[PDB]
């Protein structure tokens, strides 16, 4: 069925190959020494060879047509390729819809049988038993690297016991890798084996992943963690060890398995701490994860009772003002004849927001030096809310998002719900907040910085965000008292007068240890104020300032309140309690992209902690300094916003190691980030070509700006395209197909007007004027001349990625497993590096000819390793330059040298980013985002600003003169076929390929000398048909055909 294909391809391609030996078949020619006969022999012996599966090269040995039947090898190999494709279609059409399964598990009957596969038997001969294959296992991760087993014993049974070290307690998915063909995306798979979990029994190997280590409060460090990627046995707890940096105070806490946070208590303030997260299971402990954090620096008690900050004392009808300094003023502010509900507080403006039981909003701007102020009503709007009667009960002020939060009362009979609104300062922009509820509101306080609104009803302490999206419970007991959340400590101080507990519940509803409430020094309290660690307790008719140390309930200071014996609420009048912004979290993940004279610096916003909501205030001013390592010219650029910035006008002779700081809205110096490397002047202008998968080619600058699209369109999934000259270029597409295109004059005919299938990569040599492409069908390489269009074959086998060094003619080929250089002599063929069948395959390689260096890519199990090697020293300085972290695969052949920049450029599989590795600083991989007009990209080249040099005629050895072909004086059985040495204009070493035809026998010789010593000739005076093709290490000359007779 495929022999017809062989014959048709042979007759089509009979004259397409102009062999170097000077053999030429015309149509209807029955010459047996020529291409068609060898190809027919190849596809007649191809099946016989496949009986025992011998190599085509050794199957094509000819007893009369030495040394190599290259058309026979080609015919055999394409026969194998077509046969394998046909078998692929057959195996896909018959079944291929059956997965390897595990129905019976390792028993407890004393048989320790590991993974077993009992999978149906639909297989033909040959491919069943003698055919080897590989099995790879899939890692089950929901948010890894796929490896292949190295040990499995099985046969026609297909029950493969695996001694591979599978790590216990990790879910696996198995599958069969069936190798059909040589292309990466030309392989079929077995769909999926049902997920199987290997039994447990080992210590944990992964330390717990710590995701948040906030410095909550001054002495209440908190830590967030979860299971590590690996478990190794069921987990029953964790080991938390905290060690001080200046002391021996080490606290070790143990936590059951199910928990996602932990909080320590009673720590020293203003000192750096470290935390030891340990993952522990039944059989033992595991690794240790370390974290560095310093707790918030507290506010010391300061002048004992002399601080100038005041407090607002509130009674039934009073807004009394009092300051804590000794003999402080007790100036009364304002009186009302109705019952007062609560107050608010503004720091940016000395203005109060009073509200009685009837919802009368009275502005009470604290006049500078005068208590008397207008008490005008601030009648609110209700058209946008509802037409019913609405009387607010509790209110509070937001000092960052200038607003006024209220607790509303609906007029519903027997199911009167309560609601929150967010009006404007004058109270006109009514806004729906959250959902309705039936329990009455007793106190509303809003935390502006971290973005939360806290209220307490008779039962719980519901917490909400500024808008009303997330509502989360905090605590539910009987009749909670007063709480005084402060924005710079992340903890709430909840008082209970009946139980006398005075809790310290944290923001997430966890850490909840009560404190010793100070007993009265003579009753009940309804509020308090927090002056640092000291507690300000407003007793009735007496204000005590107690240093809260437990049993230290002694009044450090007292201020009579004989004008108000029924105080119920106190608020500390300190500017720190309403700060404009909070801790200056340093920017993280600094990234620098550099070009010729411009740079694109991108760095991420400081990460938020879970205690602050989405609507939390995060307004950030930025600044960035740039200094030279050598010149030390430092300059900082302020008034910058956004996570992305573009540097402009870098000065020459400079390195730009860079580091970025974040400036708070107040204007206080932030925390410096880590330094980052840079890059110096390459030369100047460059031109990168981006090949989009849709076929659009886009030219950009070094960074990707200055886009200049091209008017012409390429085919689907193109590869790097090689310029024959300034006009015509070759390229290879994703499915193994090449097209010849013309950039400027499309009407001009290409050297070959039909695209060629099954091609891997193409390269052009400027000195030889010939273009080479890797032919997977023939498993060899061919010669193409853009002018003549003739084909000549080069005996290089399994050639996948090609590159030619034009200086000395050595041809460098990269097979899938081994790398070597093919020269004019067998002794010169030196393998630079060889991989085995398990570590991976060569992905791409580029040749550096000015530096006499060779580079290549080695695809691995889960990472790609860069290498180097000298061409003059065989395998002497192999280096592991960069092992990429993560499963990032580079497109084959996409690796192209960057002579301006002196680096290597390859494109990842995604096609959205490119990676740069520089010779001077290999340890830094530079990202390059693909332009969106070209994303995703399939090929990236750097066009040399220098024009491609013209073809050099100085080579191309002159045709051997027919009159110069003579047989010099020797015996008829030992004589030299001597011709005048073909002279190349560059004095290059000329080699001669000799075709000798005598009778029905053909003798061929590859000679580095202008003479051929012929021995063992059967008879004297024989008529010898001599064909001489003078060849240099780069090009082949015209063939000379001469007939001679042996002289004495």
């Amino acid at each position: 069925r495929v022999t017809r294909d062989c014959v048709q391809r042979c007759i089509v391609e009979e004259d397409l190959f102009l062999d170097e030996f000077g053999i030429q078949c015309e149509k209807a020619d029955n010459g047996e020494k020529c291409y068609k006969t060898r190809c027919t022999k190849g596809c007649a012996q191809w099946y016989r060879a496949l009986k025992e599966l011998e190599s085509c090269q050794e199957a094509c040995l000819s007893l009369q047509f030495y040394p190599y039947d290259m058309p026979c090898i080609g015919a055999c190999e394409m026969a194998q390729r077509d046969y394998w494709h046909l078998q692929r279609l057959a195996i896909s059409h018959l079944v291929e819809r059956t997965q390897p399964q595990l129905e019976r598990a390792p028993r407890a009957d004393g048989q320790s049988t590991p993974l077993t596969i009992r999978w149906a038997m639909h297989f033909p001969e040959h491919y069943l038993a003698s055919r080897p294959f590989n099995i790879q296992y899939q890692f089950v991760d929901h948010h890894s690297a796929w490896f292949n087993l190295a040990d499995y014993d099985c046969d026609e049974y297909y029950v493969c016991e695996i001694l591979e070290a599978l790590i216990p307690y990790t879910q696996y998915r198995f599958r069969f890798e069936l190798p059909f063909g040589e292309n990466r995306d030309e392989v079929l798979y077995s769909p999926a084996t049902p997920a199987y979990q290997t039994p447990p029994e080992g210590a944990p190997i992964s330390a717990p992943v710590i995701e948040h280590l906030m410095g909550l409060d001054d002495s209440h460090l908190a830590v967030h963690w979860h299971p590590g990627r690996f478990t190794n046995g069921p987990i029953e707890g964790y080991r938390l060890r905290l060690s001080s940096s200046e002391g021996n105070a080490t606290s070790e806490q143990l936590v059951p398995a199910g928990r996602g946070s932990y909080i320590f208590s009673q720590l020293q303030a203003g000192t750096n701490y470290t935390l030891a997260l340990s993952m522990i299971n039944k059989q033992g402990e595991g690794p240790v994860a370390k974290g560095f954090v310093q707790t918030h620096s507290a506010r010391n008690e300061k002048p004992a009772k002399d601080l100038t900050e005041s407090v607002l004392l509130v009674g039934r009808r009073a807004v009394m003002w009092q300051s804590l300094e000794p003999a402080g003023e007790n100036s009364m502010i304002y009186q009302s004849q109705e019952e007062l509900a609560d107050i608010a507080w503004s720091k940016r403006e000395q203005q109060l927001w009073l509200l009685n039981v009837h919802g009368e909003l009275r502005s009470l701007k604290f006049e500078s030096g005068q208590m008397v102020s207008p008490a005008q009503q601030l009648k609110l709007d209700l058209g946008n809310i509802s037409s019913g009667r609405w009387v607010p009960r509790r209110l509070s002020f937001d000092w960052l998002h200038h607003r006024l939060y209220f607790a509303m009362e609906s007029p519903e009979r027997n199911q009167s719900s309560f609601q929150i609104i967010s009006t404007d300062l004058l109270g006109e922009s009514a806004q729906k907040v959250g959902e309705s509820f039936d329990l009455p509101v007793e106190q509303l306080e809003v935390d502006a910085l971290n973005g939360w609104i806290f209220w307490r009803n008779e039962e719980s302490l519901w917490r909400q965000d500024l808008h009303g999206r997330m509502i989360h419970r905090l605590l539910r007991i009987r009749q909670p008292g007063w709480f005084l959340v402060q924005p710079q400590h992340f903890i709430i101080h909840l008082m209970l007068p009946q139980e006398g507990k005075f809790l310290e519940i944290s923001y997430d509803g966890g850490f909840k240890h009560p404190l010793p409430l100070p007993p009265p020094s003579n009753s009940h309290w309804q509020s308090f104020a927090l002056l640092g660690r000291s507690l300000l307790l407003p007793d009735s008719g007496q204000l005590i300032l107690v240093e809260q140390q437990g049993q230290a309930a002694s009044p450090s200071a007292s201020w009579p309140l004989k004008n108000l014996p029924d105080c119920w609420a106190v608020i500390l009048l300190v500017p720190e309690s309403q700060p404009l912004t909070s801790a200056g979290g340093k920017p993280h993940s600094l990234k620098a992209l550099l070009g010729a004279q411009a740079a694109k610096i991108s760095w991420k916003e400081p990460e938020r902690n879970p205690y602050q909501s989405a609507d939390a205030a995060r307004s950030w001013s930025y600044e960035l300094e740039v200094l030279d390592v050598a010149s030390q010219s430092a300059f900082s650029i302020r008034n910058i916003r956004g996570p992305i910035f573009g540097l402009q006008r870098l000065q020459p002779d400079n390195l730009y190691q860079l580091r970025v700081r974040a400036i708070n809205v107040d204007g206080e110096p932030g925390e410096w980030t880590e330094p980052l490397a840079a890059r110096t002047w390459p030369l100047g202008p460059h031109r990168l070509r981006w090949a989009s998968r849709q076929g659009s080619v886009i030219h950009t600058n070094e960074l990707g700006e200055g886009l200049e699209v091209q008017q012409e369109q390429l085919e689907r999934l193109p590869g790097p395209m090689t310029m024959v000259n300034e006009s015509v270029g070759y390229y290879v597409t994703g499915d193994g197909l090449l097209h010849c295109i013309n950039l400027v004059h499309s009407q001009w005919g290409c050297p070959i007007s039909e695209p060629l299938q099954h091609v891997g990569s193409v390269t052009y040599d400027w000195r030889g004027g010939r273009v080479y492409w890797t032919d997977l069908a023939r498993n060899c390489v061919v010669r193409m001349d853009p002018w003549s269009g003739s084909r000549e074959l080069l005996p290089v086998f399994e050639a996948n990625f090609l590159a030619l060094d034009p200086r000395q003619g050595h041809l460098y080929y990269a097979t899938s497993s081994q790398l070597s250089r093919h020269g004019s002599t067998p002794d010169e063929a030196v393998t630079y590096y060889r991989v085995n069948g398990l570590e991976g395959s060569i992905a791409s390689f580029v040749l550096d000819t000015q530096q006499d260096q060779l580079f290549w890519l080695v695809k691995g199990s889960g990472a790609l390793r860069l290498y180097r090697a000298p061409l003059t020293a065989g395998g002497d300085s192999l280096q592991m330059i960069q092992q990429i972290k993560g499963v990032f695969q580079a497109v084959p052949d996409s690796l192209q040298l960057l002579r301006p920049l002196g680096a290597l450029l390859w494109l990842e599989r995604s096609g959205r980013r490119a990676r740069l590795v520089r010779l001077a600083a290999p340890l830094d991989v530079m990202e390059l985002p693909t332009p969106d007009q070209a994303s995703p990209a399939s090929a990236l080249q750097l066009l040399d600003p220098q024009p491609l040099p013209p073809r050099d005629e100085g080579v191309i050895p002159m045709t051997v003169l027919p009159d110069s072909v003579r047989l010099d004086d020797g015996h008829w059985d030992d004589f030299h076929v001597r011709w005048q040495p073909s002279t190349s204009g560059g004095n290059h070493s000329v080699s001669y390929r000799l075709l000798l035809e005598f009778g029905q026998r053909l003798q061929t010789l590859d000679l580095s000398t202008p003479f051929a010593r012929l021995t063992q000739l059967p008879q004297a005076q024989l008529q010898l048909k001599i064909s001489i093709t003078p060849r240099t290490a780069w090009r082949s000359g015209d063939t000379t055909r001469v007939q001679l007779t042996t002289p004495p």
